[PDB]
C-alpha cells in the first residue's frame, strides 16, 4: 500500500500523475493528473522503491540518460525505424509513506510478457517469430550499446508487447543493467566490485559466469540462448541449473563446437541455419569489440528468406 489508488504525485520537474490499481514488484498502473480516475487502459505505470534501493537507482540513472523520448524518436527518425523497443522514461520523484522515503517513476505501460505467450503456446515459437523478435532486439541492443549501456538479462520475462500493438515487443527491467563504456571509455576485462549481479543461469554469459563485468558480446550471446529456447522449448543445461559451474562448463564446450550445439538442439539435420551462422558470429568478438549489428541483422533476414518471408515486423504470436 506503498501508494493510494487515486493519490496524486508531483515529479522534479513538477508533472503531476495520478496512481490507478497496482499490477512483479512494486508497479502501478498511472495517467496525467485529470479529474477522471485511472483507467485499466492506462498509458504509464509508475515503480516504486524505498529510496535506498540501489536496483531503481541504476535504473532511473539508464533511463535519464538513454530513454528521453525526444532521444529516442530522433533515433528512429535517423535510423528510420518503424519503433525502437526501449520504454520511454516520463518522470521520477520522492515520495513519502509512513515516515520513510521512496523514489518512484514513470514509464510507458506494455500489455503482456513474452514469457506467459510462450508458456500458452507450450513453450515454442515460430521460426518466423523468433526472427521477427530478435531482429528487433537487436535494434533495441544496438540503441542501448550506443548510449554506454547493456542490459545482460535478456529473456523472454523482460520482454513485453505494446498495448496498442501486439507487433511491437519492448525490453525492460534495467535495474542491473551497466554502464560498460562510461564516456567511451570500455570496462577492462575484469571484476567490477560494486557489480555482484551474474543475470538469469539458464541465459547468461559465457563472460558474466567468469565473473567479469558485462559487455556486448555478451547480451547477444544470451540473445542466442533465447533463440534457442524459443524455437526448441529447451536448453542442453536445463536439468542442471543449480550448478552454475556445470552451466558455465556446457556453454563453453558448445561454444567451441556450435555444430555440436545445433545436433544437440535440433532433430538431426533439422537446425536453422541462421542461428548457427548468428552464434559463429559472435563468438568471434573480443570482450571490448563493437559489434557489426547490421550484419547480425542480415544474418537473421536470410532466415526470413529461407521460410518464404520477410521483415514486415509481424511476430505471428
Ligand atoms: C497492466 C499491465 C501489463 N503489465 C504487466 O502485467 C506486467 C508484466 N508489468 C510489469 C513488468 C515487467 C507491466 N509493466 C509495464 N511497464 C513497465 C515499463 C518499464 C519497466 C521497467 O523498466 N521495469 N519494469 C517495467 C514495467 N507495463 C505493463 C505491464
Amino acid at each position: 500500500e506503498q501508494f493510494a489508488v487515486g493519490e496524486i504525485i508531483t515529479d522534479m520537474a513538477a508533472a503531476a500523475w495520478k496512481v490507478g490499481l497496482p499490477i512483479f514488484g512494486c508497479i502501478y498502473l498511472a495517467d496525467m493528473n485529470s479529474s477522471e480516475s485511472v483507467g485499466s487502459d492506462a498509458p504509464c505505470v509508475v515503480k516504486v522503491e524505498p529510496s535506498d534501493n540501489g536496483p531503481l537507482f541504476t535504473e532511473l540513472k539508464f533511463y535519464q540518460r538513454a530513454a528521453k523520448p525526444e532521444q529516442i524518436q530522433k533515433w528512429i527518425r535517423t535510423r528510420k525505424l518503424k519503433y525502437l523497443g526501449v520504454p520511454k522514461y516520463w518522470g521520477s520523484g520522492l515520495h513519502d509513506k509512513n515516515g520513510k522515503s521512496y523514489r518512484f517513476m514513470i514509464m510507458d505501460r506494455f500489455g503482456s510478457d513474452l514469457q506467459k505467450i510462450y508458456e500458452a503456446n507450450a513453450k515454442r515459437f515460430s521460426r518466423k517469430t523468433v526472427l521477427q523478435l530478435s531482429l528487433r532486439i537487436l535494434d533495441i541492443l544496438e540503441y542501448i550499446h550506443e548510449h554506454e549501456y547493456v542490459h545482460g538479462d535478456i529473456k523472454a520475462s523482460n520482454l513485453l508487447l505494446n498495448y496498442k500493438n501486439p507487433d511491437q515487443v519492448y525490453l525492460v527491467d534495467y535495474g542491473l543493467a551497466y554502464r560498460y563504456c562510461p564516456e567511451g571509455v570500455h570496462k577492462a576485462y575484469a571484476a567490477d566490485p560494486k557489480r555482484c549481479h551474474d543475470g538469469t543461469i539458464e541465459f547468461t554469459s559465457i563472460d558474466a559466469h567468469n565473473g567479469v563485468a558485462p559487455s556486448r558480446r555478451g547480451d547477444l550471446e544470451i540473445l542466442g540462448y533465447c533463440m534457442i529456447q524459443w524455437l526448441t522449448g529447451h536448453l542442453p543445461w536445463e536439468d542442471n541449473l543449480k550448478d552454475p559451474k556445470y552451466v558455465r562448463d556446457s556453454k563453453i564446450r558448445y561454444r567451441e563446437n556450435i555444430a555440436s550445439l545445433m545436433d544437440k538442439c535440433f532433430p538431426a539435420a533439422n537446425a536453422p541455419g541462421e542461428i548457427a551462422k548468428y552464434m559463429e558470429t559472435v563468438k568471434l568478438l573480443d570482450y571490448t569489440e563493437k559489434p557489426l549489428y547490421e550484419n547480425l541483422r542480415d544474418i537473421l533476414l536470410q532466415g526470413l528468406k529461407a521460410i518464404g518471408s520477410k521483415d514486415d515486423g509481424k511476430l505471428d504470436l
